[PDB]
C-alpha cells in the first residue's frame, strides 16, 4: 500500500525495498510526478523526492502474477556507473482495476542519445566527435559489464541510452528485453528495434549470442557519425538490402554462421562498398575502422565490448590532458572492476592508462 | 528529351516493339531501384517505369509474376525492357506499368493531418477492391507478402484501387518453407513476427485487416518499433494468444512469457459511430489462427460491402462506381457459389 497526503502539494508515501543490499524497507516520499515516457505494459514518470528534492524516474509496469519480473531480477544484480540505478522497487495498484503493478524507482537522467542526436540532425549538424567517443566508450563499458554476467540487453538503441548533458555521463536503461543467454538454449528472434537489429535476428536465428548488442552499438555509432540511421527499412528484407549495400552480399559461410530459420540465397550478388566512402570526408579513420569491426556478418568476428573500449578510436579518452569542451573533467572511465575485465583481463593493459595507475 | 527502346509487351506474344517516351521524373524508390513517371510519345499516356538492378543468375521473379497477371485491381505491366543505369556495366530491368495518381498512404495521411476520417464509402470501395486483387492472386497460389498503404494505388476520380509492388510476391507451396522477414512494420501477421516459415497466403488477409482498421482509426492499429512491441499491441486487442493459437501460428520459438491479458471488445477499439459491419469484418480478418481468417473472396462477400452492391450507389463526385462485379471463373475458383452474393441481380 501507499499513502497520499498534501501549500497543497500532493505527496505519495510508499514503503519500498532497496534495489541493492539487504531487504530493509524504507519509507519513500515523492511529489511532482509527470509522465516522461511509455512502453509495453507501462509508463515512466519523473518524480521529486520530498526530502532531498532529488529527481528520480519511476517505471511502473503491469506485474504478472505467475512469476517474478525478469527486468527487476536483472536490475537487482546490476551496479555500474554506466547503467541506470535501481534505487528501490515497490508494488501498487494502477489503471487496470484488480491488477498489481511493479514500480521501479531509478535514477532520473535529463537527456537521451535519441533526443540529442535529433536536435543536431534537425539542425543539419553532427555531434562533435569527442562526444561520440565519450558516449560510445561508455556504452561499450555498460555492455562489457552486463555481458560479463552472460546478460544480453537485446534492445540497444538511442532511446534506451540516457545522458547527462553537463557531465557527459551515459547510462543504459530499459532492461525489459534483457536476458541471460545460455549456450544451447534457444531465444526469441523478435526482440530488438528497427534499424538496430543484427542480421542474424532479421534472418530468424534463435541461437544468437550477446554479440547482437555489439551490432546494435555499431549501428548507433554509425548513426551518430552519419546524422541518420545506417541501415533503415520498414521490413526485414529492406533492412538486409541496406546492409548488403554496405557490407556486400554475405557468403554462404556467413549465412551459416548467422544461421537463419530459413533463407533462399536469392539476394543479388553485390560487392562491398568501401567503409571510407560511407561517411563524410573528414570522418576520423579510427571511427571508420571501429564500425567495420562492429558491423560484421559473422557474429564471432565482431569485437567484444571490452575489445571495443580498447580500440584506438578511444585513444583520445586515455590522454591524461583530455577535458570536456566545456572545460570540465571527463567522467570516470578507467575504474574497471575484476568482474568488468573478466572476459579478457590482460586488456587492462590498454584500458587503464599509465596515468590512472599512479600512486 | 525522347527515349526510344525496343520493349516486350507485358502480356501475350513475345513480340517486341519500339516504344518512345518522354517527360521522365522520379516518383519513388525502393530496394535496388527507382520508379519514374513518363509520358508515352504516341498516346500522351502517363506510365510508371520501375527500374531495378538485374541479377543475371536468374529470371526476375517480379517480372515473371507480373507477366501472368491481368486484373482491374492490379497495376498493369504494359512492357518491359533492359537497359544500363547508375552502376556502370550493370544491367537493369525496366517495368513499364500503368501510372496511378495517388496511394492509400497519401490519401489516408491527408485525412489524418486534417483531423478528418476518410468517408466510409471510400473505405468500402478501397477495401473491397484490395480483397478482389488478393482473391485473384491467391487463386494462382501467389501471396503478395507486403500489403500496406504505400503499395495500394488509387485514382481519386474513378475511385479505382490498384495493387502494386510485386517485389516480395511469391507462390507459396504447402511443405515448402518461406522467409519470415518479408512484410512491413505495422502490417505483419503475428505468425511472421513469431518467425514461422510455414505461413500461408492468409498473411495478406491479416495485412488487409490492418489497413482497414487504420483507415477506420486514422492511425495504425498495431504500431511498435520491434516485434515484441507489435505483439504487445496485438495482445492488447485480441488478448493473449492461447497455447493452441501459438501452435497454429507455429513460431520458430517462443517463451510463453507474455502476461495473461483478456481480449478488448472490438467495438470499443473504434470511434462510437463506426459501422458495426466494419467492426465485424475486422474481427474476422485480424485473428490469431491463420485458418480462421476470412479468405479474400469471403471478405468481398461480407455485409460491410453490401452498399457497393446497391444499384443506386454513386461516388460523392456524382460518377458511377468503377467495375466491381466483372468476376472471372479464375477469380471465383476458391468458392464458386459466392458468385450468388458477389454478382448482384442488376449487374
Ligand atoms: C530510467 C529513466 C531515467 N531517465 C530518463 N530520462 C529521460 C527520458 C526521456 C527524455 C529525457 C529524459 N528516462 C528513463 C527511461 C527512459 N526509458 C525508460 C524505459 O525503460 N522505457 C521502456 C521503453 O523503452 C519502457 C517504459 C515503460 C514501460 C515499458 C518499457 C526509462
Ligand atoms: C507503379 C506505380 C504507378 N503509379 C504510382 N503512382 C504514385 C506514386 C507515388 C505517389 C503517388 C502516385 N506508383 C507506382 C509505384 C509505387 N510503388 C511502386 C513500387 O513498386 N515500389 C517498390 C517499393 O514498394 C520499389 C520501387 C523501386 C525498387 C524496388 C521496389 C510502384
Amino acid at each position: 500500500s501507499m499513502k497520499v497526503s498534501r501549500d497543497g502539494s500532493k505527496v505519495t508515501t510508499v514503503v519500498a525495498t532497496p534495489g541493492q543490499g539487504p531487504d530493509r524497507p524504507q519509507e519513500v516520499s515523492y511529489t511532482d510526478t509527470k509522465v516522461i515516457g511509455n512502453g509495453s505494459f507501462g509508463v515512466v514518470y519523473q518524480a521529486k523526492l520530498c526530502d532531498s528534492g532529488e529527481l528520480v524516474a519511476i517505471k511502473k509496469v503491469l506485474q504478472d502474477k505467475r512469476f517474478k519480473n525478469r527486468e527487476l531480477q536483472i536490475m537487482r544484480k546490476l551496479d555500474h556507473c554506466n547503467i541506470v540505478r535501481l534505487r528501490y522497487f515497490f508494488y501498487s495498484s494502477g489503471e487496470k482495476k484488480d491488477e498489481v503493478y511493479l514500480n521501479l524507482v531509478l535514477d532520473y537522467v535529463p537527456e537521451t542519445v535519441y533526443r540529442v542526436a535529433r536536435h543536431y540532425s534537425r539542425a543539419k549538424q553532427t555531434l562533435p566527435v569527442i562526444y561520440v567517443k565519450l558516449y560510445m566508450y561508455q556504452l561499450f563499458r555498460s555492455l562489457a559489464y552486463i555481458h560479463s554476467f552472460g546478460i544480453c540487453h537485446r534492445d540497444i538503441k538511442p532511446q534506451n541510452l540516457l545522458l547527462d548533458p553537463d557531465t557527459a555521463v551515459l547510462k543504459l536503461c530499459d532492461f525489459g528485453s534483457a536476458k541471460q543467454l545460455v549456450r544451447g538454449e534457444p531465444n526469441v528472434s523478435y526482440i530488438c528495434s528497427r534499424y538496430y537489429r543484427a542480421p542474424e535476428l532479421i534472418f530468424g536465428a534463435t541461437d544468437y549470442t550477446s554479440s547482437i548488442d555489439v551490432w546494435s552499438a555499431g549501428c548507433v555509432l554509425a548513426e551518430l557519425l552519419l546524422g541518420q540511421p545506417i541501415f533503415p527499412g520498414d521490413s526485414g528484407v529492406d533492412q538486409l538490402v541496406e546492409i548488403i549495400k554496405v557490407l556486400g552480399t554475405p557468403t554462404r559461410e556467413q549465412i551459416r554462421e548467422m544461421n537463419p530459420n530459413y533463407t533462399e540465397f536469392k539476394f543479388p550478388q553485390i560487392k562491398a562498398h568501401p567503409w571510407t566512402k560511407v561517411f563524410r570526408p573528414r570522418t576520423p579513420p579510427e571511427a571508420i575502422a571501429l564500425c567495420s569491426r562492429l558491423l560484421e556478418y559473422t557474429p564471432t568476428a565482431r569485437l567484444t565490448p571490452l575489445e571495443a573500449c580498447a580500440h584506438s578510436f578511444f585513444d583520445e579518452l586515455r590522454d591524461p590532458n583530455v577535458k570536456l569542451p566545456n572545460g570540465r573533467d571527463t567522467p570516470a572511465l578507467f575504474n574497471f572492476t575484476t568482474q568488468e575485465l573478466s572476459s579478457n583481463p590482460p586488456l587492462a593493459t590498454i584500458l587503464i592508462p599509465p596515468h590512472a595507475r599512479i600512486q
